[PDB]
């Protein structure tokens, strides 16, 4: 048996669901406390009975706050996953630097009296918006134990992922005039390693801002795509793989089966 899955056996409905199985709470991380990152919000499962849980970090993009990626925390947190959502060190701190940030986040989590004894630190993801999603690349390029990786609608200069051994779910805007899919996330997903675990997901007519109010199809694939791969959880494959029957998605590539 897996030792890391939590929750009852999933349908699209949990998977589609604002809040999840498991009540959650939430705790500030200020400025002053945070080392290598702005600070943040984590918001966690309240239940202790079940286990410890995979952490994921979450960072908006450039001149944004944390408050513009919010909603994600308690809704991913609610499927049973402790979430760190991130301010910067500065607004202007660019992709690089926020997949180091990132980084510092999960750090973070095991020194938090009211989280670390939540987690299991070995089991950790990064996802983010934008220049945030860049983040979220960097982070894996330079921490192969991630488990998974969730650029949403991603902005970097660096095209080329070749050296990224962690999951990754690609979630592109159709419509995007900011950080074009042809330029951006497509360029991503196809330098991704080929054998790579990997996906890309076009979100049908879906600006730039999609990832910053609440979107059920980001929310039901970036959850099942953290359960596949922080808690390897083989009830989650079944969304993944192949393409999904979904209206709302334009355009699906993956590496499936995985
Ligand atoms: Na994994």
């Amino acid at each position: 048996a897996n030792p890391y899955e939590r929750g009852p056996d999933p349908t699209e409905s949990s998977i589609e669901a604002v809040r999840g199985p498991f009540a959650v709470a939430q705790t500030t991380v200020s400025r002053l406390q945070a080392d290598g990152f702005g600070g943040g919000t984590i918001y966690y499962p309240t239940d202790t009975s079940q286990g410890t849980f995979g952490a994921v970090a979450i960072s908006p993009g450039f001149t944004a706050g944390q408050e513009s990626i919010a909603w994600l925390g308690p809704r991913i947190a609610s499927q049973g996953f402790v979430v760190i959502t991130i301010d910067t060190i500065t607004r202007l701190d660019q992709p690089d630097s926020r997949g180091r940030q990132l980084q510092a986040a999960l750090d973070h989590l095991r020194t938090n009296s009211v989280v670390r004894n939540r987690i299991d630190p070995n089991r950790m993801a990064v996802m983010g918006h934008s220049m945030g999603g860049g983040g979220a690349l960097s982070a894996a390029a330079n921490n192969t134990s991630l488990e998974a990786a969730i650029p949403l609608q991603g902005w970097h200069t660096r095209k080329n992922w070749s050296s990224v051994r962690t999951p990754t779910l690609v979630v592109g805007a159709q419509l995007d005039t900011i950080a074009p899919v042809s330029s951006h996330s497509e360029a991503f997903y196809n330098s991704l390693p080929s054998d790579l675990d990997k996906a890309y997901m076009e979100l049908r007519g879906a600006s730039h801002l999609v990832s910053n109010t609440p979107d059920t199809t980001t929310a039901k694939y970036s959850i099942a795509w953290l359960k596949r791969f922080v808690d390897d959880d083989l009830r989650y494959e079944q969304f993944l793989c192949p393409a999904p029957d979904d209206f709302a998605i334009s355009e699906y590539r993956s590496t499936c089966p995985f």
